[PDB]
């Protein structure tokens, strides 16, 4: 029986839980809704439950459809699902605020300073593993595609090739099958 | 051996680590450093590994310690960690900002309204459940602390009292013996 997502498929924190919804092969429609007791967006309907809150929509997902094949949350291994949550919060915590001025700067109309430092810090991070929470992708690698989709929009995007690691980490995940089919939804309604 | 937490008592982000380190009976030291790749504080030394990020640190502690007695996560349990995780989301993107400004403003010196109406729910919620997450206590509960643990030293804690489910879920948690440990901690150094 298919999970529903209402909200708009361009928006950062709707392709975050598609996006996992797609890595683990889960079936579901995306509903646009207009104008859950906050009536936050996104909004998430698996039949009887209804969840509200991007991370916990995906950190649902990742856990209904865990395999041994697709474990992005990786909860029977300590150390490896503290590093998960580590990146996972340096993501919302660093990482994003430094794109959203970019962004908003840089498409609808300083911050490049503390990416060049956060960046820095990857670099270094991305050169000693594979991915962000050591060598296996996970939910922490996912969180980052949709604020950085966006910032390679922008005319700031070739700052990625002063850090080379992370260019080709980056690039990887935007080799994802279920990465690209997200990245095609991102889009206005026309 | 001893678990090591660095970073002041009375910060909010290291009460958030020493309640779980109390909840689940861990032994831990708490060391005050002075002036771990971006250099935070709080961070927190397991034998060999180091965490920095408050959310990973504390849910590394309640995995790590977890007993069949002591479940704060409740992964087990698909929707009930769900809604552990989307009441900690709540906390973390709605609650503590409300309470900020009044702390800031009225301990070393608007935002009232949003809490009215954030109290209103959070009353709505916890009239139909003993607890957030449901019928137990969590992580979710225990988040709220720091952060409501000033603002009940302020002269708006009396708001309480226009949400009794919301005054006695507080007054509940500040009865648990591991919830009154840490709240002797949070003073300053004299
Ligand atoms: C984006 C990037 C650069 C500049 N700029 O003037 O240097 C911009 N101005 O408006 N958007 C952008
Ligand atoms: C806290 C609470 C109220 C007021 N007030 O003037 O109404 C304050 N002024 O500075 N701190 C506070």
């Amino acid at each position: 029986a298919p999970v529903k997502v209402f909200g708009p498929a361009m928006s950062t924190n709707v392709a975050r839980v598609t996006l996992c919804l797609e890595e683990v092969g889960a079936e579901y429609e995306v509903v646009n809704i207009d104008f859950n007791p906050f009536g936050q967006i996104p909004a998430f309907q698996d039949g009887d439950l209804l969840l509200w809150e991007s991370r916990a929509i995906s950190k649902y997902v990742l856990r209904k459809y865990k395999t041994d094949e697709v474990d992005l949350l990786r909860e029977s291994n300590l150390e490896e699902a503290a590093m998960v949550d580590v990146w996972t919060e340096v993501d919302a915590h660093t990482y994003n605020p430094a794109l959203s001025p970019i962004v908003y700067q840089c498409l609808f109309n300083e911050s490049l300073e503390k990416l060049k430092k956060v960046l820095e810090v990857y670099e270094a991070r991305l050169s000693k593993h594979s991915y962000l929470a050591g060598d296996f992708v996970s939910f922490a690698d996912l969180n980052h595609f949709p604020y950085t989709f966006y910032f390679m929009a922008t005319p700031h995007a070739a700052l990625f090739d002063s850090y080379p690691h992370v260019k080709a980490w980056w690039d990887r995940l935007m080799a994802r099958p279920a990465v690209k089919k997200i990245a095609a939804t991102m889009v206005p309604p026309k």
